[PDB]
Protein backbone atom coordinates (compact mmCIF):
# COMPACT_ATOMS: atom_id res chain seq x y z
CA UNK A 1 0.00 0.00 0.00
CA UNK A 2 3.12 2.31 -0.19
CA UNK A 3 2.14 3.71 3.03
CA UNK A 4 3.35 6.34 5.62
CA UNK A 5 4.94 8.86 2.50
CA UNK A 6 8.40 9.11 4.90
CA UNK A 7 9.57 5.69 4.66
CA UNK A 8 9.34 5.97 0.88
CA UNK A 9 12.30 6.04 -1.26
CA UNK A 10 12.82 8.85 -3.94
CA UNK A 11 12.92 6.78 -6.99
CA UNK A 12 12.29 7.39 -10.94
CA UNK A 13 12.15 5.52 -14.13
CA UNK A 14 15.27 6.95 -16.17
CA UNK A 15 14.69 6.23 -19.66
CA UNK A 16 17.80 8.65 -21.30
CA UNK A 17 19.99 6.76 -19.36
CA UNK A 18 21.28 2.76 -20.70
CA UNK A 19 23.60 0.25 -19.53
CA UNK A 20 24.50 -1.99 -22.84
CA UNK A 21 26.34 -4.79 -22.43
CA UNK A 22 29.61 -5.48 -24.37
CA UNK A 23 30.81 -9.06 -24.91
CA UNK A 24 31.55 -10.91 -21.72
CA UNK A 25 35.65 -12.10 -20.98
CA UNK A 26 37.28 -14.47 -19.45
CA UNK A 27 40.07 -13.64 -17.10
CA UNK A 28 40.60 -15.81 -15.16
CA UNK A 29 39.05 -19.85 -14.96
CA UNK A 30 36.15 -20.75 -12.42
CA UNK A 31 37.28 -20.95 -8.91
CA UNK A 32 36.44 -23.75 -7.36
CA UNK A 33 34.70 -22.72 -4.61
CA UNK A 34 32.69 -18.93 -4.16
CA UNK A 35 35.09 -16.11 -3.29
CA UNK A 36 33.52 -15.20 0.27
CA UNK A 37 36.17 -12.18 2.20
CA UNK A 38 36.09 -8.72 0.97
CA UNK A 39 37.83 -7.89 -2.12
CA UNK A 40 38.86 -5.69 -4.45
CA UNK A 41 40.56 -6.68 -7.66
CA UNK A 42 39.88 -4.64 -10.68
CA UNK A 43 41.60 -1.33 -10.90
CA UNK A 44 42.27 1.54 -13.62
CA UNK A 45 44.18 3.10 -14.84
CA UNK A 46 42.48 6.37 -16.89
CA UNK A 47 45.88 8.06 -17.62
CA UNK A 48 47.29 5.00 -19.91
CA UNK A 49 44.21 3.00 -20.52
CA UNK A 50 45.71 0.00 -18.52
CA UNK A 51 43.45 -2.46 -16.84
CA UNK A 52 44.95 -4.73 -13.28
CA UNK A 53 43.13 -7.88 -12.23
CA UNK A 54 43.71 -9.77 -9.59
CA UNK A 55 43.17 -13.42 -9.54
CA UNK A 56 44.02 -17.11 -8.84
CA UNK A 57 47.25 -17.42 -11.60
CA UNK A 58 48.37 -14.03 -10.26
CA UNK A 59 47.70 -10.61 -12.05
CA UNK A 60 46.33 -9.66 -15.37
CA UNK A 61 47.60 -6.54 -16.77
CA UNK A 62 46.03 -5.09 -20.36
CA UNK A 63 45.80 -2.57 -22.82
CA UNK A 64 42.23 -1.83 -21.68
CA UNK A 65 40.90 -1.33 -25.09
CA UNK A 66 41.74 -5.09 -25.74
CA UNK A 67 39.38 -6.29 -22.98
CA UNK A 68 36.37 -4.22 -24.63
CA UNK A 69 34.59 -6.23 -27.80
CA UNK A 70 31.68 -4.71 -28.88
CA UNK A 71 28.04 -6.55 -29.16
CA UNK A 72 26.94 -6.73 -32.90
CA UNK A 73 23.56 -6.09 -33.29
CA UNK A 74 21.62 -9.80 -32.73
CA UNK A 75 24.90 -11.92 -31.31
CA UNK A 76 24.22 -13.63 -28.49
CA UNK A 77 25.31 -11.65 -24.80
CA UNK A 78 25.30 -15.13 -22.81
CA UNK A 79 28.40 -15.61 -24.59
CA UNK A 80 31.86 -15.59 -23.16
CA UNK A 81 35.09 -15.41 -25.25
CA UNK A 82 38.30 -15.82 -23.69
CA UNK A 83 41.19 -13.97 -22.32
CA UNK A 84 42.96 -11.28 -24.86
CA UNK A 85 46.37 -11.77 -24.02
CA UNK A 86 47.91 -9.55 -21.37
CA UNK A 87 50.91 -9.47 -19.28
CA UNK A 88 50.95 -12.31 -16.78
CA UNK A 89 52.23 -11.64 -13.50
CA UNK A 90 53.06 -14.24 -11.10
CA UNK A 91 52.56 -13.73 -7.53
CA UNK A 92 53.58 -15.82 -4.66
CA UNK A 93 50.74 -15.45 -2.84
CA UNK A 94 47.11 -15.34 -3.43
CA UNK A 95 45.41 -11.41 -4.10
CA UNK A 96 42.55 -9.67 -2.37
CA UNK A 97 43.00 -5.92 -2.88
CA UNK A 98 44.55 -3.81 -6.10
CA UNK A 99 44.66 -0.09 -6.16
CA UNK A 100 46.39 2.51 -8.08
CA UNK A 101 47.79 6.15 -6.88
CA UNK A 102 46.22 8.81 -7.95
CA UNK A 103 49.62 9.43 -10.49
CA UNK A 104 48.71 6.12 -12.04
CA UNK A 105 52.54 5.10 -11.36
CA UNK A 106 51.94 2.98 -8.37
CA UNK A 107 49.90 -0.30 -8.29
CA UNK A 108 49.12 -1.71 -4.06
CA UNK A 109 48.83 -5.44 -4.48
CA UNK A 110 47.65 -7.05 -0.75
CA UNK A 111 48.22 -10.39 -0.20
CA UNK A 112 48.04 -13.33 2.83
CA UNK A 113 50.37 -15.46 3.28
CA UNK A 114 50.40 -18.23 6.27
CA UNK A 115 53.85 -17.75 6.77
CA UNK A 116 54.37 -14.09 5.88
CA UNK A 117 50.62 -12.87 7.04
CA UNK A 118 49.26 -10.04 4.83
CA UNK A 119 51.68 -8.23 2.78
CA UNK A 120 51.63 -5.39 0.34
CA UNK A 121 53.55 -5.12 -2.79
CA UNK A 122 53.88 -2.09 -4.69
CA UNK A 123 54.63 -2.11 -8.08
CA UNK A 124 55.93 0.62 -10.71
CA UNK A 125 53.77 0.94 -13.78
CA UNK A 126 56.76 1.89 -15.68
CA UNK A 127 58.34 -1.98 -14.83
CA UNK A 128 54.77 -2.89 -16.70
CA UNK A 129 55.63 -1.37 -20.11
CA UNK A 130 59.40 -2.00 -19.88
CA UNK A 131 59.95 -4.90 -22.24
CA UNK A 132 63.81 -5.12 -20.87
CA UNK A 133 62.34 -6.26 -17.50
CA UNK A 134 60.59 -10.33 -18.24
CA UNK A 135 60.45 -10.49 -14.59
CA UNK A 136 58.26 -7.81 -13.36
CA UNK A 137 58.88 -7.59 -9.85
CA UNK A 138 57.79 -4.65 -6.89
CA UNK A 139 59.26 -2.27 -6.17
CA UNK A 140 58.94 -2.57 -2.40
CA UNK A 141 56.76 -4.29 0.24
CA UNK A 142 54.90 -3.31 3.45
CA UNK A 143 53.96 -6.06 6.50
CA UNK A 144 51.15 -5.56 7.94
CA UNK A 145 52.38 -8.06 10.61
CA UNK A 146 49.13 -9.98 11.10
CA UNK A 147 46.97 -12.87 10.19
CA UNK A 148 43.01 -12.51 9.48
CA UNK A 149 42.66 -9.33 11.27
CA UNK A 150 45.40 -8.07 8.55
CA UNK A 151 43.15 -8.56 5.60
CA UNK A 152 43.10 -5.46 3.89
CA UNK A 153 39.31 -4.68 4.02
CA UNK A 154 39.60 -0.84 2.72
CA UNK A 155 42.40 0.82 0.96
CA UNK A 156 42.39 3.76 -1.09
CA UNK A 157 44.71 5.88 -2.52
CA UNK A 158 44.65 10.03 -1.83
CA UNK A 159 43.28 11.83 -5.26
CA UNK A 160 45.74 14.63 -4.95
CA UNK A 161 49.00 12.99 -3.42
CA UNK A 162 50.40 10.72 -5.41
CA UNK A 163 52.50 9.17 -2.53
CA UNK A 164 49.54 8.83 0.28
CA UNK A 165 47.69 5.93 1.12
CA UNK A 166 44.99 5.00 3.59
CA UNK A 167 45.04 1.18 4.84
CA UNK A 168 41.79 -0.32 7.05
CA UNK A 169 42.59 -4.03 7.96
CA UNK A 170 40.28 -6.72 9.15
CA UNK A 171 41.22 -6.02 13.14
CA UNK A 172 39.86 -2.95 13.39
CA UNK A 173 43.34 -0.64 12.75
CA UNK A 174 44.18 1.73 9.86
CA UNK A 175 47.35 3.12 8.27
CA UNK A 176 48.44 6.13 6.61
CA UNK A 177 50.98 5.33 4.23
CA UNK A 178 53.72 7.26 2.18
CA UNK A 179 55.02 5.26 -0.55
CA UNK A 180 58.15 6.87 -2.79
CA UNK A 181 61.07 5.25 -3.20
CA UNK A 182 60.05 3.03 -0.27
CA UNK A 183 57.75 2.80 2.19
CA UNK A 184 57.16 4.90 5.42
CA UNK A 185 54.19 4.94 8.06
CA UNK A 186 53.10 8.39 8.53
CA UNK A 187 50.18 7.58 10.72
CA UNK A 188 48.31 5.09 12.40
CA UNK A 189 45.26 4.07 14.91
CA UNK A 190 45.65 0.63 16.97
CA UNK A 191 42.68 -1.60 16.06
CA UNK A 192 40.53 0.22 19.31
CA UNK A 193 39.39 2.43 17.15
CA UNK A 194 37.55 -0.05 15.58
CA UNK A 195 37.47 1.10 11.42
CA UNK A 196 35.89 -0.64 8.75
CA UNK A 197 36.45 2.07 5.97
CA UNK A 198 37.56 4.63 4.10
CA UNK A 199 37.16 7.37 1.97
CA UNK A 200 39.30 10.55 0.91
CA UNK A 201 37.77 13.57 0.60
CA UNK A 202 37.29 15.12 -2.77
CA UNK A 203 41.00 17.34 -2.66
CA UNK A 204 42.56 14.68 -0.81
CA UNK A 205 42.87 17.56 2.45
CA UNK A 206 41.14 14.46 4.58
CA UNK A 207 40.24 11.35 5.58
CA UNK A 208 36.59 9.80 6.31
CA UNK A 209 36.80 6.41 8.48
CA UNK A 210 33.58 4.60 8.72
CA UNK A 211 33.77 3.17 12.37
CA UNK A 212 31.85 -0.41 14.05
CA UNK A 213 30.27 2.34 16.04
CA UNK A 214 28.24 3.36 12.91
CA UNK A 215 29.86 6.98 12.81
CA UNK A 216 32.16 8.60 10.08
CA UNK A 217 34.95 10.53 11.52
CA UNK A 218 36.35 12.86 9.44
CA UNK A 219 40.70 13.37 10.10
CA UNK A 220 43.63 15.11 8.92
CA UNK A 221 46.16 12.67 6.99
CA UNK A 222 48.35 12.97 10.11
CA UNK A 223 45.03 11.43 11.81
CA UNK A 224 43.81 14.06 13.96
CA UNK A 225 39.90 13.88 14.41
CA UNK A 226 38.17 17.05 12.85
CA UNK A 227 34.43 16.28 12.80
CA UNK A 228 31.90 12.90 13.40
CA UNK A 229 29.27 12.51 11.46
CA UNK A 230 26.29 10.74 13.97
CA UNK A 231 25.09 7.52 13.23
CA UNK A 232 21.73 7.90 11.80
CA UNK A 233 18.80 8.81 14.49
CA UNK A 234 16.84 6.15 12.60
CA UNK A 235 19.00 3.00 13.94
CA UNK A 236 18.14 2.08 17.33
CA UNK A 237 20.31 0.83 20.18
CA UNK A 238 18.66 -2.21 19.98
CA UNK A 239 19.97 -2.67 16.46
CA UNK A 240 23.35 -1.25 16.24
CA UNK A 241 25.22 -0.97 12.93
CA UNK A 242 28.51 -0.44 11.52
CA UNK A 243 29.48 1.79 8.27
CA UNK A 244 30.27 -0.87 5.56
CA UNK A 245 31.76 1.57 3.12
CA UNK A 246 31.71 5.20 2.74
CA UNK A 247 32.02 7.77 -0.28
CA UNK A 248 32.92 11.25 0.12
CA UNK A 249 31.25 12.61 -3.20
CA UNK A 250 31.51 17.08 -1.86
CA UNK A 251 32.62 18.71 1.26
CA UNK A 252 29.06 18.44 3.05
CA UNK A 253 27.68 15.48 1.07
CA UNK A 254 28.57 11.41 1.67
CA UNK A 255 26.76 8.33 0.37
CA UNK A 256 27.30 5.84 3.57
CA UNK A 257 26.43 2.06 3.68
CA UNK A 258 25.53 0.27 7.15
CA UNK A 259 25.21 -3.15 7.53
CA UNK A 260 24.23 -5.48 11.35
CA UNK A 261 26.63 -4.45 13.38
CA UNK A 262 27.60 -8.11 14.19
CA UNK A 263 28.65 -8.64 10.96
CA UNK A 264 25.53 -10.78 9.77
CA UNK A 265 24.95 -11.72 6.22
CA UNK A 266 20.95 -11.74 6.11
CA UNK A 267 20.28 -8.77 6.64
CA UNK A 268 21.05 -6.68 4.01
CA UNK A 269 22.94 -2.98 4.03
CA UNK A 270 21.28 0.03 3.65
CA UNK A 271 22.53 2.79 1.55
CA UNK A 272 21.99 6.05 2.85
CA UNK A 273 22.85 9.45 1.38
CA UNK A 274 23.77 12.45 4.42
CA UNK A 275 23.62 15.53 3.42
CA UNK A 276 25.51 17.72 5.91
CA UNK A 277 24.98 21.35 7.26
CA UNK A 278 27.30 23.88 6.83
CA UNK A 279 28.63 25.94 10.19
CA UNK A 280 25.92 28.36 9.14
CA UNK A 281 22.76 26.48 8.00
CA UNK A 282 21.26 25.68 11.35
CA UNK A 283 20.00 22.82 10.19
CA UNK A 284 20.46 19.11 11.67
CA UNK A 285 22.37 16.68 9.60
CA UNK A 286 20.20 15.17 6.94
CA UNK A 287 20.11 11.43 5.90
CA UNK A 288 17.97 9.41 3.28
CA UNK A 289 17.71 6.07 3.66
CA UNK A 290 17.76 4.44 -0.15
CA UNK A 291 18.32 0.98 1.49
CA UNK A 292 19.00 -1.92 -1.15
CA UNK A 293 19.31 -0.42 -4.74
CA UNK A 294 21.36 -3.40 -5.47
CA UNK A 295 19.33 -6.60 -4.63
CA UNK A 296 21.19 -8.88 -2.38
CA UNK A 297 20.65 -12.28 -3.48
CA UNK A 298 23.49 -14.00 -2.18
CA UNK A 299 23.76 -14.41 1.63
CA UNK A 300 27.40 -16.15 1.91
CA UNK A 301 29.41 -13.13 0.69
CA UNK A 302 31.31 -10.53 3.17
CA UNK A 303 28.76 -7.29 2.15
CA UNK A 304 31.04 -4.71 0.52
CA UNK A 305 29.51 -1.90 -1.62
CA UNK A 306 31.62 -0.83 -4.44
CA UNK A 307 30.35 3.07 -5.00
CA UNK A 308 32.06 5.44 -7.12
CA UNK A 309 31.03 9.16 -7.95
CA UNK A 310 30.84 10.80 -12.03
CA UNK A 311 30.85 14.29 -11.09
CA UNK A 312 30.42 14.90 -14.75
CA UNK A 313 27.08 13.24 -14.17
CA UNK A 314 26.19 14.21 -10.87
CA UNK A 315 25.92 10.60 -9.79
CA UNK A 316 26.85 7.78 -7.71
CA UNK A 317 27.13 4.25 -9.23
CA UNK A 318 26.93 1.20 -6.92
CA UNK A 319 27.73 -2.37 -6.70
CA UNK A 320 27.30 -4.84 -3.88
CA UNK A 321 29.34 -7.83 -3.63
CA UNK A 322 25.65 -9.52 -2.72
CA UNK A 323 24.16 -8.39 -5.64
CA UNK A 324 24.01 -9.30 -9.53
CA UNK A 325 23.32 -5.76 -10.44
CA UNK A 326 24.22 -2.21 -10.64
CA UNK A 327 22.54 0.44 -9.67
CA UNK A 328 22.65 4.49 -9.56
CA UNK A 329 21.93 7.18 -7.11
CA UNK A 330 21.88 10.67 -8.86
CA UNK A 331 21.05 14.49 -7.40
CA UNK A 332 18.24 15.52 -8.61
CA UNK A 333 18.03 19.26 -10.03
CA UNK A 334 17.62 21.12 -6.86
CA UNK A 335 20.96 19.75 -6.54
CA UNK A 336 20.81 18.81 -2.72
CA UNK A 337 18.47 15.34 -3.21
CA UNK A 338 18.99 12.35 -4.72
CA UNK A 339 17.10 9.93 -6.30
CA UNK A 340 17.30 6.34 -7.45
CA UNK A 341 17.15 5.51 -10.78
CA UNK A 342 14.96 2.58 -12.49
CA UNK A 343 15.90 1.75 -15.42
CA UNK A 344 13.98 -0.04 -18.40
CA UNK A 345 14.75 -4.09 -18.40
CA UNK A 346 16.96 -3.85 -21.33
CA UNK A 347 18.75 -0.98 -20.10
CA UNK A 348 20.38 -2.61 -17.24
CA UNK A 349 23.62 -3.82 -15.96
CA UNK A 350 23.45 -7.56 -14.08
CA UNK A 351 25.89 -10.22 -14.16
CA UNK A 352 25.35 -13.23 -15.95
CA UNK A 353 24.92 -16.90 -14.47
CA UNK A 354 27.73 -19.38 -14.48
CA UNK A 355 27.45 -22.35 -16.89
CA UNK A 356 26.79 -24.07 -13.54
CA UNK A 357 23.66 -22.10 -12.56
CA UNK A 358 24.79 -19.78 -10.43
CA UNK A 359 24.85 -16.40 -10.45
CA UNK A 360 27.77 -14.50 -10.51
CA UNK A 361 28.81 -11.44 -8.15
CA UNK A 362 31.45 -8.36 -8.23
CA UNK A 363 34.59 -8.87 -7.24
CA UNK A 364 36.07 -5.71 -8.68
CA UNK A 365 34.75 -2.77 -10.45
CA UNK A 366 36.15 0.27 -12.36
CA UNK A 367 35.11 3.04 -15.34
CA UNK A 368 36.86 3.22 -18.19
CA UNK A 369 37.40 6.72 -19.46
CA UNK A 370 39.52 5.87 -22.27
CA UNK A 371 37.01 4.14 -24.91
CA UNK A 372 37.28 5.54 -28.50
CA UNK A 373 34.85 3.53 -30.18
CA UNK A 374 31.92 4.49 -31.17
CA UNK A 375 28.65 2.55 -30.67
CA UNK A 376 26.63 0.95 -33.57
CA UNK A 377 23.54 -0.31 -33.22
CA UNK A 378 22.26 0.24 -36.87
CA UNK A 379 23.44 1.17 -40.25
CA UNK A 380 20.85 4.32 -39.17
CA UNK A 381 22.55 5.11 -35.78
CA UNK A 382 25.87 5.06 -34.45
CA UNK A 383 26.43 6.69 -30.90
CA UNK A 384 29.57 8.64 -29.88
CA UNK A 385 31.75 6.57 -28.12
CA UNK A 386 31.21 6.04 -24.30
CA UNK A 387 32.50 5.39 -20.86
CA UNK A 388 32.71 1.59 -19.58
CA UNK A 389 31.95 0.37 -16.43
CA UNK A 390 33.72 -2.99 -16.13
CA UNK A 391 33.39 -5.79 -13.80
CA UNK A 392 35.15 -8.74 -12.47
CA UNK A 393 32.74 -11.37 -11.29
CA UNK A 394 33.33 -14.40 -8.63
CA UNK A 395 33.90 -16.80 -11.77
CA UNK A 396 36.70 -14.73 -13.45
CA UNK A 397 34.79 -13.29 -15.92
CA UNK A 398 34.94 -9.70 -17.06
CA UNK A 399 31.45 -7.98 -17.50
CA UNK A 400 31.75 -4.34 -19.36
CA UNK A 401 28.94 -2.12 -20.04
CA UNK A 402 28.90 1.33 -22.21
CA UNK A 403 27.35 4.15 -19.66
CA UNK A 404 25.37 6.04 -22.45
CA UNK A 405 23.91 9.08 -20.82
CA UNK A 406 21.49 11.14 -22.50
CA UNK A 407 20.02 13.52 -19.89
CA UNK A 408 20.48 17.02 -21.15
CA UNK A 409 23.76 18.88 -20.89
CA UNK A 410 25.75 15.65 -19.76
CA UNK A 411 29.28 16.86 -21.81
CA UNK A 412 32.22 14.04 -22.79
CA UNK A 413 34.15 12.29 -20.16
CA UNK A 414 36.30 10.46 -23.09
CA UNK A 415 39.59 10.91 -23.23
CA UNK A 416 42.44 8.99 -24.84
CA UNK A 417 44.96 7.50 -23.22
CA UNK A 418 48.37 9.39 -22.26
CA UNK A 419 52.14 8.12 -23.52
CA UNK A 420 54.15 6.55 -20.40
CA UNK A 421 57.59 7.32 -20.60
CA UNK A 422 59.91 4.68 -18.49
CA UNK A 423 62.45 7.62 -16.79
CA UNK A 424 61.59 7.65 -13.30
CA UNK A 425 61.00 4.23 -13.05
CA UNK A 426 61.51 2.90 -9.53
CA UNK A 427 64.03 -0.23 -8.61
CA UNK A 428 63.74 -2.38 -5.55
CA UNK A 429 65.73 -1.67 -2.79
CA UNK A 430 66.96 -4.52 -1.47
CA UNK A 431 67.77 -6.42 -4.84
CA UNK A 432 71.38 -8.05 -4.05
CA UNK A 433 71.97 -10.11 -7.26
CA UNK A 434 70.65 -13.77 -7.44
Amino acid sequence: MGDEMDAMIPEREMKDFQFRALKKVRIFDSPEELPKERSSLLAVSNKYGLVFAGGASGLQIFPTKNLLIQNKPGDDPNKIVDKVQGLLVPMKFPIHHLALSCDNLTLSACMMSSEYGSIIAFFDVRTFSNEAKQQKRPFAYHKLLKDAGGMVIDMKWNPTVPSMVAVCLADGSIAVLQVTETVKVCATLPSTVAVTSVCWSPKGKQLAVGKQNGTVVQYLPTLQEKKVIPCPPFYESDHPVRVLDVLWIGTYVFAIVYAAADGTLETSPDVVMALLPKKEEKHPEIFVNFMEPCYGSCTERQHHYYLSYIEEWDLVLAASAASTEVSILARQSDQINWESWLLEDSSRAELPVTDKSDDSLPMGVVVDYTNQVEITISDEKTLPPAPVLMLLSTDGVLCPFYMINQNPGVKSLIKTPERLSLEGERQPKSPGST
